[PDB]
Parts: structure tokens; C-alpha cells; sequence
């Protein structure tokens, strides 16, 4: 039942892998899968559905696992409650590589993607603003730029450098080094004068 | 001679306002220099070509203005020796937002606009890199991340947040706002503790 599009799922992340969207089938999904053609198109409109379906996946494990940290705060120093934070993105995206690289390319080309991928950093955002609010309320953040305006370009950096770490892009920092970095261009550009 | 270079490149740039690259015809590229479609193809092997050509003057007009800059250092504050240098980025790219546009596209297919790019990251980052070592050996900032990897996340951070905020992405940080808070990420992180 939903077994079978599991199955097409799990053989679509599969293959992105090896090569891109546009290097795969519909046979190859469907062999993949163990169904025909016509009957994989019960399931999905196109391979690009499929990829949307992964990529809708991901992201929702991200904001739930972010969702999780929100609701239990871990009783930590403020440098490691964002460490903590910018690491679900890290684990999560990290851990489905190729369907993260692939999803960036579908923004170009699905209105879908696009709109997906667009919600979700304006959730992370807005979540963002908020704590430095709460910080700055509390007296333990100055108050230097609009709180919205410094969340937005901090939760981009981190977009565009885990994605060219992850990708192995030239330029990028190493993976092994890019949550380290990260957290220190966030504490201090929230905590600084 | 060269004029009818001029001419063409001068007509895909204003022709990319309108619509992408997959919009233009050759002969659209021809009509708009006043030549045919096969004397065109005597200047141009094709419409990418034009537009790898387009990307690479603005993309030479930001390093050499970035050249410039670091051969005669403006009486001032280190943050404002900052904000200038990252005002050749927001001023140079800002004035061929549609060239922008299109080149950071044609980065998925054409190997030579991503080896062009990512070329001059590669400098810009470690042009970046040495002034920050240069502030630190003279005891003006403190010993923290590595200067490179610090150098590469600040740069792929202006990189995404300027290209977001010349395409009206949303989430994007205001044009007339994200100056200002490019600078302050910059500053805090390379100077904060
Ligand atoms: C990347 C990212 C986005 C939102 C938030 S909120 C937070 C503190 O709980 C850390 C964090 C990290
Ligand atoms: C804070 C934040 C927000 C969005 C994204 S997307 C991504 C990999 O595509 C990492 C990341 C991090
Ligand atoms: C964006 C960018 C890149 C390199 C450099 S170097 C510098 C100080 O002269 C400012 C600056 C800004
Ligand atoms: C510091 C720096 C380096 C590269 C790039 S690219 C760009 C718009 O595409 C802005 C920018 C800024």
C-alpha cells in the first residue's frame, strides 16, 4: 500500500546518490521500486513530485527536531543552546545529502520547491528573531540591528556555507569544521557590541 | 569592429532584465545589435557565451574596485574600512542586478561560469583571510576561528544575502538595510571574543 511508495522514495534518495534528477527515469524508479511504470504514476505525477516529497520530508524532520529543542531547553551556556540549534540543520541535511543538493537545484525550476524551501526559512527566521529578542529583553544581548533583519542574514550564511560544505564546493569550509564556525559568527554577532 | 561586440553584449544585458537567458533568442541578440544572426555567431559561439562574457566584466569591475581599495587605505575606523570594502560587492553587482541574476542561474550548467566564480571567491576569501591575519598580528583582533574559515563563511554569507536581497527573495534583509548588516556580522565576528 503506502509500502509501495516508500519503496519509490527509498529508490529515488537511492539514486540521487550516483547522478542527478535529470540523469533519472521513471523506469528507473519504478524497476527500483518493483512496480511498472503506469502503476508508479498511481503514486506520483512525475520524478519531480517524488524529489518534492523527499525534500518535504527532510525539512519537516528539521523543524520537528528544532520544534523538539524549543519546547525541552537544555541547561547550557548560551553559546551551546545555539550550538545545539544550528546543529539539527547540520545532522539533519547533512545526513540526506543528495536529496539536499538536489532540492537546491528544483528551486530553480519547481514553484513548489521554491515555496517549500521559502516557508521554512521564514519559520526559522521569525524563530530566530524571537530568541534575540528574548535574549535582548533579558539583558543578555545588546541591542544593535533590527533582531529580524540580523536573523535573516545569519540563517542565509548558514544555508549557503553548510550547502558548499555538504556539496564539497570550492570555496567551502571543511564539514568537520562548518558548525564550529557557524556558532561563532552567531554568538558573537548576537552577544557583540 | 569591436563595436558590434558592444552592441550585443549591450543587447543581452538589457534583454536580461526582461526575461532569463532560456527567454533570448539569438536572433533577438542579433536584431537588437542590428546585425544578422550569422554575423553574430562570428563574435559569439552561442547566447551563453555572451553571457559568460557579460559576467565577467562585472565580476573584473568588483576586483579591480576591490584592487583599488586595498592599494589606498581610507583614513578611517576599521569598521568603516569594512563597510567599504563590502560596498564594492553591494554597488558593483547592484548596478547588473539582471547580469547577477542570470550568471548565479547559469552556475548550475555552464563549468565556466562556476570556475569564474568560484575563482574569484577563492581570492576575495583570501584576500579577506590575510587582512584578517593582518589585524590580528598587530594585536587589533583577537585569536579565534581560523582566519580562512572565518574568511569563507562571512564571504558565502554576502554572496547568498546580497544575491537574495537584489532578487527580492523572500526571506531576503531590505537592499537599503543589508549594508549595514553585512557590516555588522562582519565586524563582530572578526573583532568579538
Ligand atoms: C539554526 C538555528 C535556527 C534557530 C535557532 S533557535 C536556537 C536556540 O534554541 C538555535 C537556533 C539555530
Ligand atoms: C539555519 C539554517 C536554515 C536553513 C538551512 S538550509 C541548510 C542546508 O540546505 C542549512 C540551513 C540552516
Ligand atoms: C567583501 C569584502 C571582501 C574583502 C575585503 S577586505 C576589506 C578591508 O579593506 C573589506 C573587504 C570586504
Ligand atoms: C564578499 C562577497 C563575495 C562574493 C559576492 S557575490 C555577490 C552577489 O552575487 C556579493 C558578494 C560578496
Amino acid at each position: 500500500g503506502d509500502d509501495r511508495e516508500l519503496a519509490i522514495l527509498a529508490t529515488a534518495e537511492n539514486l540521487l546518490e550516483d547522478r542527478p534528477l535529470a540523469d533519472i527515469s521513471v523506469d528507473d524508479l519504478a524497476k527500483g521500486a518493483g512496480i511498472s511504470r503506469p502503476t508508479f504514476y498511481f503514486y506520483f505525477p512525475s520524478k519531480e513530485a517524488v524529489l518534492l516529497t523527499l525534500l518535504d520530508r527532510v525539512v519537516n524532520q528539521a523543524d520537528m527536531a528544532l520544534q523538539t529543542l524549543a519546547e525541552n531547553p537544555a541547561d547550557t551556556d548560551r553559546e551551546n543552546m545555539w550550538r545545539t540549534g544550528i546543529n539539527v540543520f547540520f545532522e539533519t541535511f547533512g545526513s540526506h545529502k543528495a536529496v539536499t543538493r538536489a532540492g537546491q537545484a528544483a528551486r530553480a525550476t519547481s514553484v513548489e520547491v521554491a515555496e517549500l524551501w521559502s516557508t521554512f526559512m521564514q519559520k526559522w527566521i521569525a524563530y530566530t528573531a524571537a530568541v534575540i529578542d528574548a535574549e535582548r529583553d533579558r539583558g543578555a544581548a545588546p541591542r544593535t540591528l533590527p533582531a529580524h533583519e540580523l536573523a535573516t542574514a545569519l540563517n542565509l550564511m548558514n544555508e549557503r556555507t553548510l550547502f558548499a560544505s555538504f556539496a564539497g564546493e570550492q570555496p567551502s569550509v571543511p564539514e568537520a569544521r562548518v558548525l564550529d564556525t557557524l556558532v561563532h559568527i552567531w554568538v558573537t554577532s548576537i552577544y557583540g557590541e
